[PDB]
């Protein structure tokens, strides 16, 4: 799945990991995309010994499942050091362009993150409880700069939650949600908010 070309970029990056992470696959055995998933995790996972790969079969830990509010699958939720949910969760494998988006919520919850204005991470504090879906394909080239400061704003507020989904997986949703335009963000399942947006406009459409 990662060419040596990305590893040179992506060892770059997790060399500044200072904080284990998990990421928690729900395994459907009987669904091709949950094994594709799993291999793509494996070796997602091989990249840095910071990064940890736990396994828990579908349907087998309800307590769990409600927990992380495992619905749609394939499904991979992100574990802080402390083994705590981050909040983030991503629904399809972020193969492709969206590698970029894994990388990102990976850095962010384990590290301090980039530098950031006061004024940017007291309105991030300050944010209610949200729920955020990002709607995006796996070529769209805008989409993981969307997901990545939406999953950022869940790694530093406890309350704010943010799930990549890959809308080619659910058709059915496309159509009932009215998913048209390719990156597509939606809060509490009311808003929709199509189209690149900056972390400061994305804060003020969550306040
Ligand atoms: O990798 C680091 O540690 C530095 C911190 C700010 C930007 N990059």
């Amino acid at each position: 799945w990662f060419p040596e070309s990305m590893r040179q970029q992506l060892s770059g990056i997790f060399a500044k990991l200072t904080k284990k992470v998990t990421l928690l696959q729900f395994l459907d055995a009987s669904d091709e995309k949950s094994l594709e998933l799993q291999s793509f995790l494996t070796e997602f996972a091989s990249l840095d010994q910071k990064i940890t790969l736990e396994t828990i079969l579908k349907d087998t830990e309800p307590a769990k499942e409600l927990l992380y509010g495992i619905e749609k699958m394939p499904s991979v939720v992100l574990l802080d050091a402390a083994g705590n949910y981050t909040g983030i969760k991503f629904s399809g494998i972020p193969s492709g362009h969206e590698v970029n988006s894994l990388v990102l919520a990976v850095y962010n919850v384990g590290s301090e993150g980039q530098p950031l204005e006061a004024s940017l991470q007291k309105n991030i504090l300050a944010l209610p409880k949200r729920k955020i879906e990002i709607f995006v394909s796996l070529t769209c080239h805008f989409c993981p700069d969307v997901v990545a400061a939406c999953q950022r704003i869940a790694s530093i507020n406890p309350h704010v939650e943010a799930e990549m989904v890959d809308i080619s997986l659910f058709p059915e949703l496309k159509k009932e949600k009215k998913i048209m335009s390719v990156p597509a963000m939606l809060i509490d399942g009311e808003q929709m908010i199509f189209g690149s947006k900056t972390m400061t406009e994305i804060i003020e459409a969550l306040a």
